[PDB]
This record gives C-alpha cells, sequence and structure tokens, in this order.
C-alpha cells in the first residue's frame, strides 16, 4: 500500500491538508464542501489500509484512487464539461488529462474578506474548517502553488488570527500581517510556476542546470559531488509537486531537509539557525537561506576551462559532467550574477566547445571564449543601471506606465488585462531591486524578470495571439528576457477602432480602492496605445494627465451619474483630436 505509506509519514493533519490542496488544485471550480467530503471519504479509506494493508484497493497507486474519487463529480459536464473526457480515460491517460486542464486564470470571483469581527468569530468557533477554507481558496486559484510551502503559509496564517484576535484592536494587528502574507504568497506562487514550466516545457536537464547554478551560488563551499546530490533530489521533489503527486513531494521534501541538516558542515555554515526549528519552518528557511561566504583562495576558471589542453578530451568524455562542473565553478564565485546569465554563459561555452573541438587546432579556437562573455555580462548590467535610474526619477506608478506603453507596443495583440498585470509586476522590480548595491542588483532584477515573463508566457499560451510572444517564450528559456528586450514595435499590427464596449465606464469606479483606480487608468492607457500605436509618449502622457482630471472631477460631481454622459462625450471629442 502507498496511501498507508504516506499516511504514517505525514500523519493525519498534513495528509488531510495535502490531499485537500491536491483536490483543490485539480477541480478549481468545485465548491469547498464537496472537496471536504471526498477528502474525508479518502481519509477514512486510508485509515483501514493502515491496519489491513490489502483491504479494498489499498494496493493501488494514489492516482487511481485520487482519480476515481474526483470522477464521482467530474462526470458532471454540466458543471465541469471538458472534465468528463478525463474520467473516460484511464491512468495514466487520465492523470495527464487533469494536469493539462489546470487553469492559470480561473474565472473565480474576487475573494473579498469580511470584517475582522467575523473572521475572528468564525476562526474561534471552528478552527480546522476556517484553515481548510484558506487552503482551498489559495490552492484553487494557484494550481501550481508548491504544496509543502502552502502548509507553511497556513501555520503562519493561523498564528495571525491566534494572536491578533486577542488584541486591543484586531483590525490593527491583523490587516498588516494578512497583507504581508497575500504578497509573499503571490511571489512564492510565481517562483514556483516558473520551476514547473521549466520542468514541463523544457525538460529536467534545464531545471537541473538552473539548480546547479543556484545552489552553487548559495553553497560555494559545497563540493560538486555534493551539490549534484542535492540537485538530483531537489529536481525529484519539484517534479513530483509539479505532476500533482503532492504527498510524495511533501515526503521527499522532508527527507531532503533532514539530510541537509545532518550534513550541515559539508554544505553551508548559514544552515545552523534553520536546523533548530520545526520542520515546516526548517524547510522554508533552508530554501531562503543567504549564500555562504565565498571560499578564500580559489583558482582562476581559465586554468582548467580555457587554458588546459585537455579541455576537448574531457568535454568528450562526460560533456554533461564537464559542463556541469563549469557552471558550478563559475556560479560559486559569482553570486553577483543572475542565475539566467550564468546559464547564458554556460550555453555560450558549450556552443563554443562544440564548433571548436572539431577544429584543426581546438585550443587556438576556444582560447578567446571569455571575450564573448563580456557582452553577455554587460548587457544586463547596463539594462539594470538604466531602468533603476528612470525608476528613481518617476517613482513606481509612472515607471509602470512607461513599461505599459513600451510593452503594448511590442506585443499589441496581447489582451489588455494580461498586459496590465505583467507590466505592473515588471515595474515592481524597481522598488524590489533598485535599492540594492550593484553586487546584488542583477540577481534580484534579472531573475525576477524571468518569473514575471513566465506568467505572460503561460497566460499567453492559453489563447495565443502573438507569434512574437510565442517565439520569445518557446525558443529558449534562458534568453526570454533578452528576446523581449529586443522587440521594439510591431510594424505589422493593424490599429484598433474605438468601441463603446471596447471600454465601459459606469460610475461604479468611484467606490473602488485607490489602487483599483490607477489600474483602471492603466487599462485605459493600454487600450489607447493599441488604438494609436504610432502615437508618442508625449501625447499619450498629456492625455493620461487629462483622464486623471476626469475621474477626480465627476467622482465629486453631484449630478446623476450623467456627468459622464455629458462629459464622457466631451472627453471623446478631445481624445480624437490627439
Ligand atoms: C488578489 C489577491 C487576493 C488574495 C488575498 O488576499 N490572499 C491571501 N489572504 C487572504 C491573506 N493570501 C494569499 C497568499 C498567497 C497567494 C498566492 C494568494 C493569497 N490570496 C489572494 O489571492
Ligand atoms: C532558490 C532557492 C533554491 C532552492 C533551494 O535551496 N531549495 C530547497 N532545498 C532544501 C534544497 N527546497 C525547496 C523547497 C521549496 C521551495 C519554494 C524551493 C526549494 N529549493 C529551491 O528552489
Amino acid at each position: 500500500s502507498e496511501v498507508a505509506h504516506r499516511f504514517k509519514d505525514l500523519g493525519e493533519e498534513n495528509f488531510k491538508a495535502l490531499v485537500l490542496i491536491a483536490f483543490a488544485q485539480y477541480l478549481q471550480q468545485c465548491p469547498f464542501e464537496d472537496h471536504v467530503k471526498l477528502v474525508n471519504e479518502v481519509t477514512e479509506f486510508a485509515k483501514t489500509c493502515v491496519a489491513d494493508e490489502s483491504a479494498e484497493n489499498c494496493d493501488k497507486s494514489l492516482h487511481t484512487l485520487f482519480g476515481d474519487k474526483l470522477c464521482t463529480v467530474a462526470t458532471l459536464r454540466e458543471t465541469y464539461g471538458e472534465m468528463a473526457d478525463c474520467c473516460a480515460k484511464q491512468e495514466p491517460e487520465r492523470n495527464e488529462c487533469f494536469l493539462q486542464h489546470k487553469d492559470d486564470n480561473p474565472n473565480l470571483p474576487r475573494l473579498v474578506r469580511p470584517e475582522v469581527d467575523v473572521m475572528c468569530t468564525a476562526f474561534h468557533d471552528n478552527e480546522e474548517t476556517f484553515l481548510k477554507k484558506y487552503l482551498y481558496e489559495i490552492a484553487r486559484r494557484h494550481p501550481y502553488f508548491y504544496a509543502p510551502e502552502l502548509l507553511f503559509f497556513a501555520k503562519r496564517y493561523k498564528a495571525a488570527f491566534t494572536e491578533c484576535c486577542q488584541a486591543a484592536d484586531k483590525a490593527a494587528c491583523l490587516l498588516p500581517k494578512l497583507d504581508e502574507l497575500r504578497d509573499e504568497g503571490k511571489a512564492s506562487s510565481a517562483k514556483q510556476r516558473l520551476k514547473c514550466a521549466s520542468l514541463q516545457k523544457f525538460g529536467e536537464r534545464a531545471f537541473k542546470a538552473w539548480a546547479v547554478a543556484r545552489l552553487s551560488q548559495r553553497f560555494p563551499k559545497a563540493e560538486f559531488a555534493e551539490v549534484s546530490k542535492l540537485v538530483t533530489d531537489l529536481t525529484k521533489v519539484h517534479t513530483e509537486c509539479c505532476h500533482g503527486d503532492l504527498l510524495e513531494c511533501a515526503d521527499d521534501r522532508a527527507d531532503l531537509a533532514k539530510y541537509i541538516c545532518e550534513n550541515q558542515d559539508s554544505i553551508s555554515s548559514k544552515l545552523k539557525e534553520c536546523c533548530e526549528k520545526p520542520l515546516l519552518e526548517k524547510s522554508h528557511c533552508i530554501a531562503e537561506v543567504e549564500n555562504d561566504e565565498m571560499p578564500a583562495d580559489l583558482p582562476s576558471l581559465a586554468a582548467d576551462f580555457v587554458e588546459s589542453k585537455d579541455v576537448c578530451k574531457n568535454y568528450a568524455e562526460a560533456k554533461d559532467v564537464f559542463l556541469g562542473m563549469f557552471l558550478y565553478e563559475y556560479a560559486r564565485r559569482h553570486p553577483d550574477y543572475s542565475v539566467v546569465l550564468l546559464l547564458r554563459l554556460a550555453k555560450t561555452y558549450e556552443t563554443t566547445l562544440e564548433k571548436c573541438c572539431a577544429a584543426a587546432d581546438p585550443h587556438e579556437c576556444y582560447a578567446k571564449v571569455f571575450d564573448e562573455f563580456k557582452p553577455l555580462v554587460e548587457e544586463p548590467q547596463n539594462l539594470i543601471k538604466q531602468n533603476c535610474e528612470l525608476f528613481e526619477q518617476l517613482g513606481e506608478y509612472k515607471f509602470q506606465n512607461a513599461l505599459l506603453v513600451r510593452y503594448t507596443k511590442k506585443v499589441p495583440q496581447v489582451s489588455t488585462p494580461t498586459l496590465v498585470e505583467v507590466s505592473r509586476n515588471l515595474g515592481k522590480v524597481g522598488s524590489k531591486c533598485c535599492k540594492h548595491p550593484e553586487a546584488k542588483r542583477m540577481p534580484c532584477a534579472e531573475d525576477y524578470l524571468s518569473v514575471v515573463l513566465n506568467q505572460l508566457c503561460v497566460l499567453h499560451e492559453k489563447t495565443p495571439v502573438s507569434d512574437r510572444v510565442t517565439k520569445c517564450c518557446t525558443e529558449s528559456l534562458v534568453n526570454r528576457r533578452p528576446c523581449f528586450s529586443a522587440l521594439e514595435v510591431d510594424e505589422t499590427y493593424v490599429p484598433k477602432e474605438f468601441n463603446a464596449e471596447t471600454f465601459t465606464f459606469h460610475a461604479d469606479i468611484c467606490t473602488l480602492s485607490e489602487k483599483e483606480r490607477q489600474i483602471k487608468k492603466q487599462t485605459a492607457l493600454v487600450e489607447l496605445v493599441k488604438h494609436k500605436p504610432k502615437a508618442t509618449k508625449e501625447q499619450l502622457k498629456a492625455v493620461m494627465d487629462d483622464f486623471a482630471a476626469f475621474v477626480e472631477k465627476c467622482c465629486k460631481a453631484d449630478d446623476k451619474e450623467t456627468c459622464f454622459a455629458e462629459e464622457g462625450k466631451k472627453l471623446v471629442a478631445a481624445s480624437q483630436a490627439a
């Protein structure tokens, strides 16, 4: 039995949660209730298997079990149409079908939160249900949310209410901590989406490379044989969490933290504090631990990678181990380099050894490789230096508008909402990284841009409308950013035509939070640039300044909401003029 296997390892609490998240992440539309039912029916079954390890079907694979349980409600196409397909299939045909149907943008209603008085009541009255509802709302909206980590956010979430509800002003104590959590989880969720896209779209070799370079930066003192050990396991973990095998992912993830803490001295000296706490907190700590100090006397890379005469021979013997080593070596001494640049260099090196080693005199040929790294290294530095300057001058909001105009011009076919979210996140790189010293700027900026551009790539993959987004997203994982930065304006885009339904206005806007207004303002700017690409940042600007005036005004006018009827036709006259 496997269900029994995992149960004993995780226990009732975690086992019950993971299965909830797994169910929530598969049938994102189904109601909380039904998920709970199935979870319990599933948990009960497990309990018997523990005793009699051959009872009913305790001999199967989680999937068959999990799959059939969901198929007791999925067959309801009237609710989940395209799902019935999946159930008519059989493992593994069935499982893939489910994974392939997860929605990165569910049509789930916004999740507003009741007043502090209700939450604390509901929390206090019934706890487990309160926290179950939390996991369900997160897992269903983030189908790739790294499960093990979601449990950590949960324990954290619980402590928020557990303390704040006993305050002198709950609202004051809760709100903050709740906000800080909503953000941090959106970040977690995106870093994870990239890892799964990598594994799924590009293959484990690509993820392995990513990991080697990332881990080598974090643990410079660790050894190549050691890192590789870690890279092998870590890859398996994610591979499981990204294929929907949550229980094993969680299990293996625990075993990995166990190992890493045991062999502490062999890996990093900054792990101590991590290994002295509860599992869930232990794991989250290791994954976020700062890099260890760099080993003192380190030889020059040129030694064994460009000057040695045995280069090509070693490359031929174990090209993967050789390139593996080159990356580990270059990464361990460059924590000031974003992981994607390290991978670009590694690819530039591989390409060179390929053409060079089949030459009349390899050495002569590959002797100047580092001369090419110079451009690759400076491109990002200059880009960051430039973009943080602009940011510092315009502030976040204005900087995001800039990126909005700029991207809409690159890929005008992309849907306005997607362009708005992505440009807003791209501009958050300013506040997130520009306040760093150049030594830490690049890894912060350029790797964060990979996570943001991946969203666009996955949101776009649902309904592809721009081959330029497809080219840049599918050509090379590591070069995505460089690809997009090269795009200028689409010369073949045929401008749109002003609609009435292209953009509705109904006064309902004067009630929305401040943020939700800039957003409505930004959504406008996008639609503008699509209707007038060839327009300039001069006109556009002056115009944006106008719209601000319209809202600030009419939202303070006492006529029936017809000040838009009259002034709405008024602005239209001005707009067409520009
Ligand atoms: C639009 C954002 C609404 C929103 C929100 O408030 N959330 C929240 N709460 C309830 C604190 N915690 C989260 C933690 C991690 C993630 C990924 C998402 C949320 N979650 C949301 O999606
Ligand atoms: C960027 C950090 C590199 C990195 C790292 O050290 N990780 C790790 N261990 C314990 C090796 N376990 C994980 C668990 C959860 C998350 C979200 C990420 C990791 N994983 C990484 O992605």
